[PDB]
């Protein structure tokens, strides 16, 4: 019955367009599930066409699918129960939502144990690595979402299921997307550790956190994103944090170099850091996720047309580039464009 | 340049004989290169036809490969230095030993910890869940095996890698053999929370681990080990700990009932327990894992012929049964036997 099952895996260090992403295959796709194996640190964001912005850290983005039955997180998920419950209530349209009983739970002591600093550098703080080690540590009393949820208003709008439930609905399931979050790059096998997150980030831990069988991974196609300028979150200097390192053939630069304003993050209003482009990085990624499409992803940002092409040029070298984002939009994606569109295209954008 | 690619996976709660089985491929498919990411959790043992035991708990027992090159400890390793120094010098052939840099390392302090109970319950205490965890929490100072490694007498005799390194060396190799190790319902998303280990244990998560890149496990043969009987570690009820249950179609029983001598653990001396089979659980770890060849184990355990050809049959409704242990040695698994060969397999392994 499964006959198409996209992969979306970020193949940089995050931020590389992952709800645009999300949002752009769930309209050209329309798969029936989405699946994802959610953690708090990041909002994934999709921009509709009006400007207003939809921000999700705990559900994916394919909701655009006009096919759309089900989201499915899986027990790789490291969930905030307030969080899902407010964007799950806020969604467009009404869609059942099954969540795998061993999935983890944030509280609010993961949270403040992470807050207190003297972690990864740069850490997002969101709890998520306190919350996660505490399902793998096994303590006495630990509450996975299966039972955390029974005590919480979210309980009455998911559905708790196992694996033998999750595999039956998913073999039975036309069309599915599994959205990734983070980055390959912040992986903690891959990644420069410590300036990484706390689980691998490949195509190989999406399955294994979405809880996807091996014979559906198996007919997945994997689509990888990255931007033309790779970007880290940024330092935090009063508590001694570096953000970490770019691959050696990316050297940083600023926001000005592009024209463009800094960029500040969401509520502690610090700068994001910015690289330009590794194909050392891409090629790693492309292998070891096995990435059949790329998104190549703020084509607007180089300074000239030229070093957007020589950008796609190293990535072509290993996958093609199938969509190309030039802003935030669905509709600022575009398919395979030809070397003379793209220049209509950057001309128009800049 | 890549053409086969073998992945052995544990359908149970371990113990299934993976060292017997890695042992048999290895000889089967003479692999050049093994991958494998180890936990030093329990031992894998491949018996010689003189009857002497090589215990495995940091290296893999497909060395009977005749045109064995390397071993690839990957990222998601666990390593205890001593012991993985200690099982390399005693190799009957020489090697390569490769090991990625960002593998976790198991201390001293881990094996204390754990040693004090009060985390997993039926936990091998082995450090492996501390180690882990140290590796994910990301705190200053903790290092990884890149770095451990250098102030330990292993750096001589091995070369730490990192995933650059790794992928160009497995997509030239012809033959790879990567071994899992501890047991599908063992893993901490599909398992019996707590009665489970600290990670995933699937096709999905050995491919994250071992860093095998994707395109490469796209063309792997999964194979998945099974006993007729599933067995789980010894209770430890001093410690007031149970160590878990089994699938509702399984039943407790006692080896007295198979005619068989208790089985004690190799150091604490404690019972292991043992359950009748459990087709829900084989067709659910056959299905999350793909599996596409059953090892089918201890098949002198039954107590009529008619039991074993139960066992099969209910397997069969979803995967060839391609190898029969009917004992610890690689003499004692026979490929495909027509039911008229086993008839007399079972009747002279008992
Ligand atoms: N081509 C584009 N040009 C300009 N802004 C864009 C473009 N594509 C996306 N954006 C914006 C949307 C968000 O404000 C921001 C990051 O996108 P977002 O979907 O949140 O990233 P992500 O989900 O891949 O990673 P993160 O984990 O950092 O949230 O970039
Ligand atoms: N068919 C068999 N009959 C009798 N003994 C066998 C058979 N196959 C293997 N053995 C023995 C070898 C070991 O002493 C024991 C368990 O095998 P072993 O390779 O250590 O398990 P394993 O590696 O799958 O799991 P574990 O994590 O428990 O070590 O069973
Ligand atoms: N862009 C982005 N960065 C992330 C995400 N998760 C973690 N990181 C980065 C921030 C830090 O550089 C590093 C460690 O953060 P954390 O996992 O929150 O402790 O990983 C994510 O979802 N998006
Ligand atoms: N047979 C076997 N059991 C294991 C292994 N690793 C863990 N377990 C089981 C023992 C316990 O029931 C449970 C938790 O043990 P631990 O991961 O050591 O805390 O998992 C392994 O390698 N082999």
């Amino acid at each position: 019955r499964v006959k198409n099952c996209n992969l979306i895996v970020d193949c940089q260090y995050g931020s590389t367009g992952k709800g645009l992403l999300a949002g752009y295959l769930g309209a050209l796709e329309a798969p029936q599930v989405l699946c994802m194996a959610p953690s708090p640190n990041a909002g994934h964001t999709l921009v509709e066409e009006d400007g207003t912005a939809r921000v999700h850290k705990m559900l994916p983005l394919g909701i655009t699918s006009p096919s759309l039955e089900r989201i499915y997180l899986g027990p790789g998920s490291v969930i905030d129960m307030d969080r899902l419950l407010e964007e799950y209530l806020a969604l467009p349209r009404q869609v059942e939502l099954w969540v795998h009983q061993n999935a983890a739970v944030v509280l609010q002591e993961h949270r403040d144990e992470e807050a207190a600093g003297g972690l990864a550098p740069g850490s997002t703080r969101s709890g998520a690595g306190s919350a996660f080690i505490a399902k793998i540590r096994r303590r006495p009393g630990t509450l996975l979402f299966g039972e955390a949820v029974r005590d919480h208003p979210l309980h009455g709008v998911v559905r708790v299921v196992d694996t033998r439930t999750a595999q039956d609905m998913l073999f039975r399931t036309r069309s599915i997307q599994a959205e990734g979050c983070q980055g390959y790059s912040l992986s903690v096998h891959h990644g420069a550790y410590p300036y990484c997150t706390a689980r691998d980030v490949t195509t190989a831990q999406l399955i294994a956190d979405c809880g996807l069988p091996y014979d559906v991974a198996r007919i997945a196609r994997v689509v990888g994103s990255m931007r033309t300028y790779p970007i880290r979150v940024a330092n935090r200097p009063e508590a001694g944090e570096w953000s970490g390192p770019c691959y050696p053939d990316s050297v940083e630069c600023q926001f000005a170099d592009l024209g463009l304003e800094q960029e500040y993050t969401t509520v502690t209003k610090l700068p994001r850091r910015i690289f330009t482009f590794s194909a050392i990085q891409a090629h790693e990624a492309i292998a070891q996720n096995g990435v059949d499409e790329v998104f190549l992803n703020f084509a607007q940002y180089p300074p000239s047309l030229g070093a957007l092409e020589d950008i796609l040029d190293a990535i072509e070298a290993r996958a093609e580039v199938t969509y190309v984002g030039f802003g935030p939009k669905v509709t600022d994606v575009y398919h395979t464009p030809t070397r003379a569109e793209l220049e209509g295209l950057y001309a128009r954008y800049r």
